[PDB]
């Protein structure tokens, strides 16, 4: 009873307080999302003043109940079962060879707004690394996210590997750990193993000077036809 | 050989000259491609007045060399193998209960930039039919556009059907039976059969006061793993 | 309604009279066929003395109602729709660098078992060729069969290219072009674009001297989620 | 440089020692694969009896290094990299509201045979429960298996969910939690997440008398195309 928030389109909010090696920085984004498509618009603007980690490392940290379950795999939408109430997102980002981001969020309905407010530590980043050196490019490749049932949390355990391109043609991988558990006390449905297809394009605004990152995505679930 | 002039991103363009049941009208598009990722972005404006039939009805019409060709799929891209010399395509778009569009486009680069020229006639359309009487949604959905080789041509035959949804709730079908064909007579890769997968975003520029689209599309090839 | 038929284990007869070159041959084939799995068994034996072609190049002539098109796709299932009176499947069959077969077949059921019962004509191939000179290894590689409505037969027409692996290591194509058109005059399925993944194995009877082929098949439907 | 030791057909062996509830068996089986194509042939035979267990319930433990990897996906096969020497292959396997089989498994080569020699231990079944109730059909259904990296144990961590048809038309789970190790200190391929798509058929023979099973299997690898 959950999926009936998400048949139109929703704003959506996002807050993050973050610290990677002490650098300290806090990130809001708003936008609106339509999982009918499994499709989502959103800006985020670096407001305490220059970001001290490339953009393309906050894009999966940056609501994962936007996702296009098609009608025969409903029954395995952990993400908008657990709805309004929501959900506490915790993962482990561990960058290749360099340091790891340990997030935890809360992503739940704010009245009809869908907010994601994230908490990050950055912790053990080499200086001249691809994450404080600013060398990954501006652009993001598509993924498969792997889920299954953790019927002992009553929620979810996810892993999934982002690959960040390097600006001299190599990659950086972004080993990603995570879990999902409910906020409420109503039933969700625990699904059955499957995984999401993602893609993601990164773009600027012309007119803005604050240092941003404009973002669409298109998440698709798959992998379970009984 | 034609694949090496997509591995950056590409300026387009598109030109369309229009004529359903007599309504005249022209649009002219311009945007960029990143084919590595199998990408789009473009933006449309009715230069004569308002469209006649609703922008969704001509996303199709308006690159298929910006799709993404997995590397163990190389050697099936026709579109690309095609360039710079360019390839002719030709449909008959049949709107389910309603009209069909026929259209013939020149798809080649004009010098740096890559430029899809296109004249489209529509016919048998009923004034009070979803088209004319504009009752699409202003949304598309994704799909699976299937190829097979058409040795005789040295091109490519592709057939497909879009959904359109429809106000009312009901879905507006329209068939697409494609043929594409080298302008070159050089070798071009006649592909086996495969399919694209698509997503399409759409929207508006909020400083536009003419009629226009902004479009956002992923594409990527899939259905051969030999 | 058809599809009814189908939810059990159904036998299967098989019946084919060939003409290759002027080479006549007939082959009868019997087994069972359990769609609800998307498998089926046969057993092939050349009734007239030796096989004039290989065994593998028949595999595609000699029930595609036996197919599993899981729950979302049960729209699409044009094969069993047509059950019980049947359909006529046709094809032509290009082996690249050589001859071809045309096949027409009868599909339906005669009281509680499927048969299918065709007619096979091989015409210019070359005596030193890969079929007449039986060079194709007896293996069988899994395939994606393209399926599409053809609305004016009321019926189907499907497109695929089968990889026949040969003795010296290269492989030769087989381009199926296929028709389906329902024997009966009532209301079938006529399905939005698909696809059937297949997987054949083939295999010897230890205990038969005759010349024959033992094949289980695996197929199922996909490509539609909406 | 185990890759190569399966590009024909390989002899298997398989011997197993079980206990359920203190009822002791035996199981030996023998057959091939051919893993070009993801394809094998078993026949296994309860050597002390009558098994007390259905005989599905044993089909994932009666070797993976038989799956077909697509040749762009041959970096992440884990199973035949670590041949001749071999791996370890543990599970749990929680039978949905029932006991749990826990079984470790030996896969290497012995000679040119390919050896999976194993132990299981059942607990806490239900005396009239699915599982030693006998109450589950002698068929199979279609599978994904989900592979991910375990760098710490040099293995990787594999889960699925098997699904059991039981006689009154209801469904059995099995939960499936392995893990496998390389026996050898050769380097290993450890790959990126993906999954297997699974295929099985169980079928008798004729003229056997002891209680057995036969089984043809095919496995294909997929999810990964960077």
């Amino acid at each position: 009873k959950g999926e009936e928030l998400f048949t139109g389109v929703v704003p959506i909010l996002v807050e993050l307080d973050g610290d990677v090696n002490g650098h300290k920085f806090s990130v809001s984004g708003e936008g609106e999302g339509d999982a009918t498509y499994g499709k989502l618009t959103l800006k985020f603007i670096c407001t305490t003043g220059k970001l001290p980690v490339p953009w393309p490392t906050l894009v999966t940290t940056f609501v994962q109940c936007f996702s296009r379950y098609p009608d025969h795999m409903k029954r395995h939408d952990f993400f908008k079962s657990a709805m309004p109430e929501g959900y506490v997102q915790e993962r482990t980002i561990f960058f290749k060879d360099d340091g790891n981001y340990k997030t935890r969020a809360e992503v739940k309905f704010e009245g009809d707004t869908l907010v994601n407010r994230i908490e990050l530590k950055g912790i053990d980043f080499k200086e001249d690394g691809n994450i404080l050196g600013h060398k990954l490019e501006y652009n993001y490749n598509s993924h498969n996210v792997y889920i299954m049932a953790d019927k002992q949390k009553n929620g979810i355990k996810v892993n999934f590997k982002i690959r960040h391109n390097i600006e001299d043609g190599s990659v950086q991988l972004a080993d990603h750990y995570q879990q999902n558990t409910p906020i409420g006390d109503g039933p969700v449905l625990l699904p059955d193993n499957h995984y999401l297809s993602t893609q993601s394009a990164l773009s600027k605004d012309p007119n803005e000077k604050r240092d941003h990152m404009v973002l669409l995505a298109f998440v698709t679930a798959a992998g379970i036809t009984h």
